[PDB]
């Protein structure tokens, strides 16, 4: 599998090269971020992530904010056409361990443009009770309020612990070609976390992977569904 | 199956409600056109075609033209949330029969939105030779120029007669809610057809359908691999 993740990062887990505060995370093929920043960490308010990359200027992009509030950055430098395959797909991944956390998108927006011009654009801002255009993994699921819950939440309203979820969208993504002059995604999604215990966990990302991705074995909790081992 | 279909027929089958001569034409879950346009036919040269549906307006459109010279159009009344599933997918389809014509695709694109604010648009200017987020039935696939080819067409290029095929989109389209305030969509694709023969045939079509759509047996020739039935 080759995963190429923002990490929204919600609980820190020293023992695997994560900094000791909630932070926002570029990963290339390994939890261990290849950049972090501080997360000013706002549970139960919703929040805005908006990533961007383009292939020319060869920097991934990521950007953190709430409404009325100072925003959060990190960037890295990385060919992703040297990383990824030229067709992936795009998910979100959301995974809770010993502690918990809601880990709800409220919406999710993709965009990407391969000029050789060919554009993939796709906007949720409610999710049906049966998206047909999404591939669910873990227990990801949609919930009557038209909002997609990455990981278990009761009936209740509380969320559960060592769940894992992701969300896919249907269709692959031609992420790059040989006979490209510059391919370009911009993908933004809302979150809403919310915890009951004390320090919540673990955190939410939005990832683009190879086509016949899913949820790696013992990838619950700090590896955020998205890798099987922490190197 | 369910059927909403954009008509390019560049051969006349009045056996079958057909007019005679050329035409678009607007087809709702039947070969007979609920409306028809006399359409210029230029064979030889590169055609667009634009179709256009809203909700509230409840009136499907469609423009045929080819650079610089009169376009065509045809318009219908019809509320296709009555007459299609909320959740289809939207394809390409041509045929040959006893007179053959090439049904190149040079671009495709898609746009929908359904305001309840969900969107999905997808444009296609260069087919990949592997095209994973098309669903290739029939006949169809993408030559090195990395044009989309509907019908057969031999080594050499001249196209070969009783051919049918279509291209979906991979991902399905929500065209259509319940709880929608508004949906609409809009479609366009540029094509070329040559024919070395007489009277070009049979056609080419842009149409939305049932998520499980496939090609429908004896759907040959006049039937623009649509329908079963001409009735
Ligand atoms: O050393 C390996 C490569 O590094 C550079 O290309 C990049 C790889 N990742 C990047 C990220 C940003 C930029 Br700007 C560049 Cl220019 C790169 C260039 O120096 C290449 O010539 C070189 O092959
Ligand atoms: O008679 C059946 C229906 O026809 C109209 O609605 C439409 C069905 N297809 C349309 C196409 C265009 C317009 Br404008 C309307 Cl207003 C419609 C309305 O008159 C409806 O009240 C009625 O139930
Ligand atoms: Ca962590
Ligand atoms: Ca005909
Ligand atoms: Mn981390
Ligand atoms: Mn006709």
């Amino acid at each position: 599998d080759t995963i190429v993740a923002v990490e929204l990062d919600s609980y820190p887990n020293t023992d695997i090269g994560d900094p000791n505060y909630p932070h926002i995370g570029i990963d290339i093929k390994s939890i261990r971020s290849k950049s972090t920043a501080r997360w000013n960490m706002q549970t139960g308010k919703v929040g805005t992530v908006g990533i961007s990359y383009n292939s020319v200027a060869k920097r991934l992009s990521a950007v953190v904010s709430y409404s009325g509030s100072s925003s959060t950055t990190v960037s890295y430098d990385v060919d992703l056409n040297n990383v990824l395959p030229e067709w992936v797909r795009v998910g979100l991944s959301a995974t809770t361990g010993l502690y918990k956390e809601t880990n709800t998108i409220l919406s999710w927006s993709f965009t990407s443009k391969l000029k050789t011009e060919n554009s993939l654009h796709f906007s949720f801002n409610k999710f049906s009770q049966n998206p047909k255009d999404l591939i669910l993994q873990g227990d990801a699921f949609t919930d009557s309020d038209g909002n997609l819950q990455l990981t278990k939440v009761s009936s209740s309203g509380d969320p559960q612990g060592n769940s894992v979820g992701r969300a896919l969208f249907y269709a692959p993504v031609h992420i790059w070609e040989k006979s490209a002059v510059v391919a370009s995604f911009d993908a933004t999604f809302t979150f809403l976390i919310k915890s009951p215990d004390r320090e919540p966990a673990d955190g939410i990302t939005f990832f683009i992977a190879n086509t016949d991705t899913s949820i790696p074995s013992g990838s619950g909790g700090r590896l955020l569904g998205l890798f099987p081992d922490a190197n």
